[PDB]
């Protein structure tokens, strides 16, 4: 009974959210988004670290990632101590920078194995034009151009480490959801 993470990785359009859903459904992991945990955290009437959250703000600081990790952990805890079986974790919009991920591993040794990353990797454009499609159909071009680079930027020293641990299972995202599906279903029935 000791869980096991999957970081999802990949820009803003990469399809990250349409295989985490996929992913979910076909091998029974819980999908933790991290920027979602802190935003409920920040919004929810006493949350454990609603008013902590309230303090960095008011002052114009970063929240620290120390916070987004408890979230996490606290989420994990949960869904296990309510299911011991449910062990498995698709984590996104955490590690977004290589401190964070040392915080990870500094927090987390010996509470959590990260058993790979999916990097969902694909060229600017097409990510671009999927977030603007969805836009439109529900940022300009330049504010997404100028975020998909910070954050290939920020996640490259993540690429790098996990490559050295042999754990980055790489996925051409320029291809449709079912063929990129396809893709995911050959690392997760492999090693899942």
């Amino acid at each position: 009974m000791k869980p096991l993470v999957v970081f999802v990785l990949g820009g803003p359009g990469a399809g990250k959210g349409t295989q985490c859903a996929r992913i979910v459904e076909k091998y029974g992991y819980t999908h933790l988004s991290a920027g979602e945990l802190l935003r409920d955290e920040r919004k929810n009437p006493d949350s454990q670290y609603g008013e902590l959250i309230e303090k960095y703000i008011k002052e114009g600081k970063i929240v620290p990632v120390e916070i987004t990790i408890s979230l996490l952990k606290r989420e994990m805890d949960q869904t296990m101590a309510a299911n011991a079986q449910k062990n498995k974790f698709l984590i996104d919009g955490f590690p977004r920078n290589q401190d964070n991920l040392q915080g990870w591993n500094k927090t987390m040794d010996g509470k959590a194995d990260v058993s790979f990353v999916l990097f969902f990797d694909c060229n600017n454009e097409i990510c671009i034009e999927r977030c603007l499609e969805r836009g439109k159909s529900s940022d300009n071009r330049e504010s997404l151009e100028k975020r998909i680079q910070t954050y290939l930027q920020s996640t490259k020293p993540i690429i790098d480490l996990y490559e050295e641990m042999g754990k980055v299972k790489k996925i051409d995202a320029s291809k449709s959801v079912d063929e990129v599906f396809d893709e995911v279903v050959q690392i997760f029935d492999k090693e899942g």
